[PDB]
């Protein structure tokens, strides 16, 4: 079994295991700020930032035909300091081609370029969407499972506990092809669950980059924070299949 795992209970500036792109920054207090916060202490609009694990992950093998099972857990907080103008845009856990650079920001969350369904994206994502775009359901925020498109194959509305820490668990079972995700707000005790069938061998390339991406809106003050406090990941790929 080919395995890879990492766990950050806190983030350290200078850690070479993480690749920061765009506006993402690790504070001295150990917090990963995906999108920029201005010197005045308020979130900046038109900001896009991503953080990738510095090593690619072997998710499936064409020779043996095996597929990896994986699990990721992370804690984040989104604080929307204003109710108007409408806050945007959200954050997303994603897996895609290696050596990837930020895509379009705003409603595309830094991982897509348009709202089309396109096999070539070869991207899988679990989002936490705060702004309702034309391709979105009316309810926000919502959790969504994105397969080669910003238009989710399935969504689950959730209530934001403003500025509070949320715990997320995303697990993929290769045998059943079920991607199941859970979001919990310890502060209120709220629990949300969502699941869908995803055949990763049909969606992702054999080796992928794993990361987190966040973005604020394209209109002035259409923003919020996208802070991550901890992140762990583990993938197990059976080397053979007899
Ligand atoms: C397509 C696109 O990125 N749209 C963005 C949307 O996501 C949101 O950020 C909004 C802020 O009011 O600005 C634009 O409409
Ligand atoms: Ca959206
Ligand atoms: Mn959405």
């Amino acid at each position: 079994v080919e395995t890879i795992s990492f766990s950050f209970s806190e983030f350290e500036p200078g850690n070479d295991n993480l690749t920061l792109q765009g506006a993402s920054l690790i504070t001295q207090s150990g917090v990963l700020q995906l999108t920029k916060i201005n010197q005045n202490g308020m979130p900046a609009w038109d900001s896009t930032g991503r953080t990738l694990y510095a090593k690619p992950v072997h998710i499936w093998d064409m020779t043996t035909g095996t597929v990896a099972s994986f699990e990721t857990r992370f804690s984040f907080s989104i604080e929307q300091p204003y109710t108007r103008p409408l806050p945007a845009d959200g954050l997303v856990f994603f897996m895609g081609p290696t050596k990837s650079k930020p895509a379009q920001g705003g409603g595309y969350l830094g991982i897509f370029n348009n709202s089309k369904q396109d096999n070539s994206y070869q991207t899988l994502g679990v989002e936490f969407d705060t702004f309702s775009n034309q391709w979105d359901p009316p309810q926000v925020p919502h959790i969504g499972i994105d397969v080669n498109s910003i238009r989710s194959i399935k969504t689950q509305p959730f209530q934001l506990d403003n500025g509070q820490v949320a715990n997320v668990v995303i697990k993929y079972d290769a045998s059943s092809k079920i991607l199941h995700a859970v979001l919990v707000y310890p502060s209120s005790g709220a629990i949300y669950t969502i699941a869908e069938i995803v055949d990763v061998k049909q969606v992702l390339p054999e080796w992928v980059d794993v990361g987190l991406s966040g973005a604020t809106g394209a209109q002035r003050d259409a923003a919020e924070t996208h802070d991550v406090y901890s992140w762990s990941f583990q993938a197990s790929l059976p080397e053979t299949n007899d």
